[PDB]
């Protein structure tokens, strides 16, 4: 059901695959994040360990704050792909 | 249905193609613009980041304000093409 | 849909491409500018580090202030291109 | 989207590249300047070390004061390039 | 529809072409003039930059004031051409 | 639309070209003049640097004051050209 | 847009070039003059070094005082060139 490489069943299967992979990634990352949160403690505001540890958790927070826009762009990619398929169909179907 | 290169079915198909392409372009650009709007924040009116970032968004605004007249001219082009076709038909059909 | 090299679908696609590229450029530059703003500190008004660092940020500010007019000219270019296309069509379509 | 060597997407990409490179340069230079400021001390106003060290920091200050106009000229260059492109388009598009 | 080189359809097409070209010229020049107006600032009445910049804008104003009569003469030319055509027709049609 | 070398479309295009070139020249010169104004300082009224620098800025001022009449003459040239065209048309059109 | 070698666009470009070159010359000379002023000191009014150095700075002052009239003549040259162009056009355009 297509012309050259555009197949609606294949597209649906690909959507299934990406959806389930993203679900698993969220699940695993959340589960691991809980363990990390449990492991690290809060020594004191101003001792040696605080100086030694604070920037690390800051980097954690920053990278994880970067995740959402990555996911948004990844989602945007699929609309582009499907639209390219539609245009390609229309171009030489007539 | 024509004389040399003017074909009414071909013209209708071309109109279909340009219409759908313009629709897709609007869709994709709007969706991406929402993501850009979400990503960038407003630091402060007068700090370093404001000086560093404000002209960029100004350029964004300006270019996107230039878009409408581009679209208008692009639309005007088709009337010229169809009129040239009509004249060419009349010239040597009689 | 054209005469020699003027194709309305091609023009629309080109507009799409330039628009999305400009959006990405704004996004990336803003995100990076936030990081730069965070990294650099303000030592003091009159110490060695101030003398060492101030002109650099001045150059930053100046170049980024130059960006907007660059974008404006870049936008102006497209109107010229489309108008040249219209004129070329009219010249030998009749 | 151009005539011979003028490509609006290429220009936008080039602007992106120069912008990010300038941002990185500012970042790295500022970070290094902080370290230099920290390392050197102020011995005394009139001892041997002062005589030995003062002109060096004077040269530092002078060169870094030269930076801003370099950046300004570098920014001016792009407007010239884009204008040359516009003129070249207009010359033989008609 | 003519005698030797006078063709009413050709004349009408030529009028169309000159009209649209003049419209485009006005459009482009106005759009560019807005950008120029935005870019240049007003430093002060009596400093170095004022002395350096004022005559340039004076020349701008003068040349652009010369434009109108150029356009008027250009318009006058067409009446002469059409009248020459009429006379040439009458001379040897009888 | 002409007789030998006088073409109203060509004239209009030439007017467009000269107008845009003059606009760009004004823009670039003003932008550069601002940078020059910023770079040079005012040392003192009577020291060595004043003697060394004052005549240079005097020459700057003088040449830039010469610009306006150059532009005026350049503008006058076009009226002469168009009038020569009109006369040439009238001479042998009848 | 001309007759043999007189081209208004070429003239405008030449004016741009000479203007920017003169601006750069003023800039560079002023910047260098500041450095020269800083380097040389004032030993004493009547010692050996004064006798050894004074005439040199006198020659500096004199030559730099000669600059302005050079610039004025250079500016005058362009009016002559443009007028020669106008006369040449008028001579054989009719």
């Amino acid at each position: 059901f297509g012309t050259n490489g555009f197949d609606i069943p294949t597209i649906a299967i690909a959507l299934l695959i990406v959806g389930v992979i993203i679900g698993l990634s969220g699940l695993i990352l959340s589960i691991f994040a809980t363990a990390t949160a449990s492991a690290i403690s809060n020594p004191s505001p101003g001792t040696l360990a605080y100086n030694l540890t604070h920037p690390l958790i800051n980097g954690m927070v920053s990278f994880f704050s970067f995740f959402p826009t990555l996911y948004v762009l990844l989602g945007v990619t699929g609309i582009v792909l499907i639209a390219a398929g539609i245009i390609s169909i229309i171009m030489e179907k007539f």
